This record gives C-alpha cells, structure tokens and sequence, in this order.
RNA sequence: UUUUU
RNA sequence: UUUUU
RNA sequence: UUUUU
RNA sequence: UUUUU
RNA sequence: UUUUU
C-alpha cells in the first residue's frame, strides 16, 4: 500500500528500512582501512614476490609487528617476514604510502585478528610497563584497541576468544591522554618549525612538573 | 445476543474472553527469548556444521554451560559440544549477536529443561560456595533460575522433578543483589570511562567496608 | 514414538536427557584447570627429569606446597621436590605460563586430594592465625577450599574423609574478603601505574581505620 | 565467574 | 603470604 | 621499640 | 616506541 | 651516575 520513495518527505518504515538499507554499507570510518585498498595491496605484495597461497598470514604478521612497537610513521619495524628471507618489513611499511593509507589506519582493519592470535598464548606486547598498564590489562597495552570493539574490522566465523572488559578500555583511554600529552610537552604548541619563530629551545621543561604542578604548557 | 465488539466500550464476558484470547500470546516478555528467533538459530547451526538428527540436545548442553559458568559477555565457555570436535561451544556464544538476542534472555528458554537435566542427577552447579548458597539450596546457585517459574520456558510434557521451594527463590533474590553489588563497588557510579573523569582511581574502595560499615559508595 | 530432535522446539524427555547428555562435559569452569592439559604438564615433567612411575605424587606435592603458601604469582614456594634433588619446585612454578594456566587453577584440580592428605593426619597449613581461622576451622584455611565443594577435582575412590561444615565455608568467605580488602588499602583504586596519575602517595592510609571508622577507601 | 528494559 | 571471568 | 611474600 | 578528521 | 623510536 505505501509507496513512492521518490516524494523526499513521506515516513520510512520497518521492512522498507530491513531490506532497502543494504547493510548500510559496512562501517567506513576514515580512521580505518577499507577492504578494497587492501586487496590492491594483496596484489602488489604478490606482485613483489609473495605468492597468492600465503598473503594474509604475512598481514597478521605484520600486525604482530604494528601490536608490538606502537603505530607511526617513524616506528622501524625491523624484521623479515616468515614467508622468505630478504623481504623485510620495512618494505611492506614502505610501500603504504602509495594508495594513500596509514599504519595506524590499515592495523584496525586486523585488531581482532591480532587479538585472537595474540591472547590464545599467554603472550602480552613487548612493551606495558613503560605506558604504565596493570598485569591484568598488560594484554590490552597496544595501539589499535578501538579496532576490536567496531564492525570495521573482519570478525572472523568463530569470533573473537573474550569481549575486553570495561577497565581494559578505561586503562586505554586515559593512557592514551597520558602517551599523547608526554608526547605534547617535547616539541608542542608550534607548528611552523623553521627556526626564526623558535630560536633554540625547542623542547618544554620536562614531564617533571606534572608530578608536582597540576597545570602544564 | 451480546454482540458488536467494535463498540469500543461495551463489557466481555466469560465464553468471549475464553476463546477470543488466543492464548493471550505466549508469554513473550524482552528478558527471555521467542521461540520464533531460536528456530533462525537451530537453522544457522544446521548450516554451519550440526546434522537436523541432534538440535535440540546441542541448546541444552549449551544451557548446562550457562549454568555451571554465570551468564554474561565476557563468560567464556571454554568447550567443544558432544555431537562433534572441532566445533566450539565459543562458536555458538558468538553466534547470538547476529540474530540480536543475549545469552540471558536465551537461557531462560531452556530454564527447564536445565532444572531438569540437573535435578534428576545429584550434580549441582560448578560453583555455589562463592556466592553464598546453602548445600540445600546449591542445585538453585545458577542464572536463569527465574525462568523455572514462568511460562516463556518450553515446559515438557512430563513435567518438572519438584516445585522449586521458596528458600530457593529468597536465596536466589538476595544472592542476585549481593552479587550485582559485590560488581558495581568495583568501577559504580560513572558511566562516560574515557579517562578525563576518571584520572585514575577506577575501581571502588574495596567491599571490606560493607561488613564493618552498613554504607557504601 | 517421540521422534525429531533437529525440530529446535520440542520438548525434551527424561530417558532422552539421561543418555544423550553425555556427562554434560565434566563440570569445565575456566576458573578450575582441565584434566587435558595436566596430562600435557604431565608429559613436559617427565620430559623434564622425572620418571614416568612417579608424577602425580609430585602433583600432589605442589599442591601441599600451594595448600601452606596461599595461591599467587609472587607465592614463592622454595623447596626441593622429594623425587629427586636439584629439581626445584620454582621450575614446575615456572612451566605453568607455557600452556596458558594459573596456579589458582591448576591448585583446585588437587583440592580435594590435599584434603584427604592433609585431615588424614592432625597438621594444619603454615598459616591460620593471620588470616583469623579459629581453632575449629584451621584445616580449612588455604585456597582453593572450593575445590573440594565442585565435580572439577578428581574425587578418588575412597572419597573424601570428612564433608566440609557450613562453618568452615562461612570462615573461608568473609576470609576471602578479610584478606582481599586487607591487600586492596594497598594500592587499590587506580590501574595506570606509570608515575604521572601516582605522583607518590602509591599505598592507602592503612587499615587501622577499620577498626575505628567503618568507611574505607 | 547476574549490565539493562 | 586469594588479582581476575 | 611487626616493612614485606 | 597513539600526530590528525 | 635512564637521551631517543
């Protein structure tokens, strides 16, 4: 009975809404990768010399990597892959920058991947002391944590081993404010570099004052 | 005599309202899961791997899960069902957030047969000395309990055992209030996390308070 | 006559749920060690140095070790096991972390044999008086107490000596609590380390408030 | 190892 | 010299 | 002039 | 050895 | 007599 959609107007409804709706279209934040850039990336490391057999375990790998040592652009991979020896991963951190995706936007798209592969073992990142996680939350210390808790990743059929509790995404939350801000005092409010405008200095007056000043530059 | 239903005021009657209400409905309430749902359910475990022979007992020995281990998100079942290897009990806890319905409200529906499967036995639940339950009321120290004593549970034509007495349903009220609070003392009270509200702190003052003082945070 | 059990719907009967529930499983809760990976730690002592005449005495052993000393990471349990020397009790501690079990868990799988080794004779656990035990109830202060009330312990032959009193477990519960508490004025409520959140300060204002103000922090 | 309406 | 789910 | 695990 | 929108 | 990523 109800019709015309083209009217721009009239209220939608339940089944219209079920089925017209095609899955929205997945979840396509820009803060993560999409598939279709990733499968262009698939060809090009099939291309470089992997074979088309064993592409996605060198992904995970890769990921093993980025769950390690956190993700930027100057965080040196330093390995080769399991594959072969010779290509290092540094080439394939290299080679991101030719479609136009970062790091820090490909590794979401494997966060659950990496969750599964990593909490299985009893095997927590390299490095939660220094970021200043619990040893209950040491296997929730690495970056790409939201990837877990979003569609955009590919949820593989037999799903994720645990859902992270609530202290695992508070411990996250206020250490990424704690990483970024101890970051933000080295080197913070200036952004044209140069040399004129900062005449030496660079760097602020250390972390120190955020034990004893509450406020900060 | 009495006619004309569509009045919209006139007073029903007895043989009316006998036959007219169909059953009312069933007792669909939100907290427990429509049988309408778990039919999709049986189908999508068909589908991925189960023969159409043995359903039925794969829901129960899920249950019987759900009632040594508490029902939740973060529960995990840890097991492989009777009917094949390789195929977790994971899997099908995974399985439920497709079809929008919980593991609580999917319990409930098999309460009674869970009550049944249990009781016939001199097996209780895997842990009943933690939340405080007497040896007599420890075939009662589970989740889902309520759902022995509505109708939304599939009720077989033999029946239950027993009648679940009433030290079991007081038990179960306070162990259900003792428990949700021995959680909330322990990150209560705040709702946003992120870490900005929470500079650190998380977690309560402990519940040693609770038997030294009658008020608590 | 009652047939079709891949229906998902209908109802389930009592010579049915007696053979076709195998066992349920045994009573597999995460929070309890499995008897499949034991038999792999059983492999990697005899694998290790022991003869394959004697290891479950060895278990045992461990388990009266963790019944003195209470259950933890940092427990520390210092001997020599008493099938041969140089085989300390710190390298079976260690292996625990390979295959991804606690010894907390690992502990309540021996529950109840370190209650028939331990009531057999008149000596109680190293400590009872700290923890506030009364004389009555010092056999049953140690962990894993709740080992000997669930199927997930081994439950010999002869049986058990003695069923547990309601005392004991009422003891072993506000124990709990006691001594929980006791740890968490100890730095309790934040989960960060790090420095920065925790300028100094680290633990609480001690626990002689309790004694004098019911509320804690 | 009971989060709801 | 009881951290959990 | 009780520091622990 | 968390730079964003 | 803690310089990093």
């Amino acid at each position: 009975g109800a019709k015309a959609p083209s009217d721009f107007s009239n209220p939608n409804t339940a089944p219209s809404l079920s089925d017209l709706k095609k899955v929205k279209y997945v979840s396509t934040v820009t803060s993560v990768a999409t598939p279709a850039e990733i499968e262009a990336l698939g060809k090009i490391f099939t291309a470089m010399g992997l074979a088309a057999n064993e592409t996605g375990p060198a992904m995970w790998d890769l990921a093993r990597a980025y769950a390690d040592v956190q993700s930027s652009k100057s965080a040196q991979l330093i390995g080769a892959t399991p594959s072969n020896p010779a290509l290092s991963r540094r080439a394939l951190a290299a080679q991101f920058d030719r479609i136009n995706i970062t790091p820090r936007q490909f590794c979401m798209y494997f966060a659950k991947v990496v969750w599964n592969i990593l909490l299985d073992s009893n095997i927590p990142p390299a490095n939660w002391a220094k970021l200043g996680y619990q040893e209950d939350t040491k296997f929730a210390a690495f970056d790409f944590f939201d990837g877990v808790t979003n569609p955009a990743s590919l949820q593989p059929a037999d799903g994720l081993i645990r859902q992270p509790n609530e202290k695992e995404l508070a411990a996250h939350s206020v250490a990424k404010y704690g990483a970024l801000a101890r970051q933000k005092i080295s080197t913070g409010n200036y952004i044209t570099t140069l040399g004129e405008v900062t005449r030496g200095h660079m760097g602020g007056a250390n972390t120190m004052y955020a034990i004893d000043a509450p406020p900060e530059l």
